[PDB]
């Protein structure tokens, strides 16, 4: 009974993890310069919670709380903060400075908070800081999809590949969707609004089939999967495409020797992460103004599924580490 947060007590899966009382209530919380105290009404579940578990990224210290994304209201401002920030709903997701999100209570730096519009539910915005806003950045920036571009989308029945699908479909490109089995190829093509969809388990040759769906040549390739896909994601781009790979789920992709690169066509390579397209609030606002935006006017549709009480976190993480379709899962912080 009470403010609760859950931490992590080692590496390792989710049997690591543990809840206890917050340790940063607003009447124990002395905030520094710059700092802010929220109120969190969900936390995000995503897969970099699993990679911080695991020990692939690495955290300063052990225990930590756990979780990077969440949403809630501003309940206490350090100096340097104004007042008028004190009740406003915010949302984060998360970095250096900011406590995990997996808890009542997080401090977080003020420049690492957006304001949420009055449009937009507490859930919605738990549910795009990290996968929405990966999803803005990778048809806006990785590579600016355009009504010339032709792009293929891996897990494209996934949380951020849904996403992704609906926002290079509102950039006016051609997408192309992977996915595994009959049911997710559906949501893609229903939710996503892909123009073809290639099941992998009806076809597993996957790179040839995008290859002749796309004569013109496919641009980009957005591949949240990692090491098992990337070989035949190089493989479906033309001469100087862009090979984006922005996630590690079935593990972080060994390194590539650059004449390998040459010898799929001169093609580029990125390995993005969120916080190198949120550098300046202006950047920031722009980012989170579309996607707020076109989620209030409903341009873009979210997909979200369980929403956890905050002490079955280690239920939320195992079923998000299953195959199955989960939407995005997210974490009730408030008891």
């Amino acid at each position: 009974a009470g403010s609760m947060e859950v931490i992590a007590t080692a590496h390792g899966g989710p049997e690591v993890l543990a809840v206890r009382p917050s340790s940063h209530t607003p009447d124990a919380t002395q905030l520094e310069e710059g700092q802010v105290l929220v109120r969190n009404a969900y936390a995000g579940v995503n897969f970099i919670d699993t990679y911080f578990l695991c020990g692939l990224y690495k955290k300063p210290a052990m225990p930590y709380v756990v979780g990077e994304e969440g949403a809630g209201a501003v309940v206490k401002v350090g100096a340097g903060v104004p007042e008028s920030m004190l009740g406003k709903r915010v949302a984060y997701f998360g970095g250096a400075g900011c406590t995990g999100s997996y808890a009542a209570f997080t401090v977080a730096p003020a420049s690492a908070l957006r304001e949420v519009p009055d449009g937009v539910t507490d859930a919605e915005a738990a549910a795009v800081m990290c996968q929405g806003l990966t999803a803005h950045y990778l048809v806006d920036s990785s590579y600016p999809c355009g009504p010339g571009s032709t792009v293929v989308v891996h897990a494209a029945a996934g949380g951020t590949g849904l996403l992704v699908c609906q926002m290079a479909k509102l950039r006016g490109a051609r997408v192309i969707g992977i996915c595994g089995g009959a049911e997710k190829a559906t949501l893609a093509r229903s939710v996503g609004r892909a123009d073809v969809v290639i099941d992998y388990v009806a076809t597993p040759d996957w790179a040839p089939l995008a290859r002749a769906a796309a004569p013109q040549g496919v641009d980009a390739v957005y591949d949240g999967v990692g090491q098992a896909t990337f070989a035949g994601s190089l493989s479906v781009l033309r001469p100087r495409g862009y090979m984006i790979t922005f996630g590690n789920a079935s593990g972080a992709v060994p390194p590539v020797s650059p004449l390998e690169l040459s010898r799929a066509g001169s093609v580029y390579l990125q390995r993005p992460t969120l916080g190198n397209f949120m550098r300046t609030p202006e950047e920031a606002q722009r980012r989170t103004s579309e996607v707020f935006g076109w989620v209030a006017s409903k341009q873009v549709q979210l997909t979200i599924g369980r929403e956890y009480p905050l002490h079955e976190a280690a239920q939320a993480l195992t079923d998000l580490q299953s195959r199955k379709t989960t939407g995005k899962l997210l974490l009730k912080c408030i008891d």
